[PDB]
């Protein structure tokens, strides 16, 4: 019944899976190196602060689109009408992909910074104005910003697992690690054992801060020694 040729469905895609959009390169390209491609930047509360590993966007372009035509057009756009109901497109600087809708729906991700966010995302709407198209750039949002963070010692997850049981949960068909569901700020930090944390959920960079500010405190009582 999923089918993502529809527009409708393709879009609800991008943002109802388990994590969200956390999942977005499910569908520009596994379940498990999608996490831990986060993990590999240039880098990853003693010194410990974490990075900016990803930021998706939405922009409203205005007007219907003829995915063909901006497919056609576009240098680096790849068109599967088949497979998914939208142009996939890349520009080198700042490195990002997007996906564009038949609608004027815009999706934006790959950017580190939310200044680089919204920079490739008006470069995207400038390209599609140059092919010909009414488009203009309104309503840019972020939706998502994932970070993550290495507090550099191994966790006991077995005793944090049940010890937070609350808010736990280990779902190996999903995550090898904890799944740590935090209610304020409402992030969902990823754990491994090795002490890597992915964070996810953010709509302001201060959220990823305020969930390593709170989880570092609990992830030391739970170092393995």
């Amino acid at each position: 019944k999923t089918n993502l040729a529809n527009e409708d469905e393709a879009y609800e895609a991008i943002f109802g899976g388990e994590f969200g959009s956390l999942e977005i390169g499910s569908y520009i390209g596994d379940q498990l190196e999608m996490v831990t491609e986060l993990l590999g930047g240039d880098m990853v509360m003693s010194g410990i602060v974490p990075t900016l590993q990803n930021i998706v966007a939405t922009v409203t372009l205005g007007c219907r689109l003829d995915l063909k035509t901006v497919a056609l057009h576009a240098r680096n756009a790849e068109y599967n009408p088949k497979r998914f109901a939208a142009v996939i497109m890349r520009i080198r600087e700042p490195k990002t992909t997007a996906l564009i809708f038949a609608s004027g729906k815009m999706v934006v991700t790959g950017a580190k910074s939310e200044d680089d966010s919204k920079l490739a995302s008006r470069k995207y709407a400038r390209i599609i104005q140059k092919i010909g198209f009414a488009a203009k750039f309104t309503d840019f949002k972020i939706q998502n910003i994932v970070g993550s963070c290495d507090v550099k010692f191994p966790i006991r997850l077995e005793g944090l697992a049940f010890s937070h049981g609350t808010f736990s949960s280990y779902e190996p068909e999903l995550f090898p690690g904890l799944i740590y569901r935090m209610v304020k700020p409402k992030i969902v930090l990823l754990i491994f054992v090795s002490g890597k944390i992915v964070l996810t959920g953010a709509k302001q960079r201060e959220e990823i801060y305020q969930a390593f500010e709170a989880i570092y405190p609990v992830l030391s009582e739970f170092r393995k020694m």
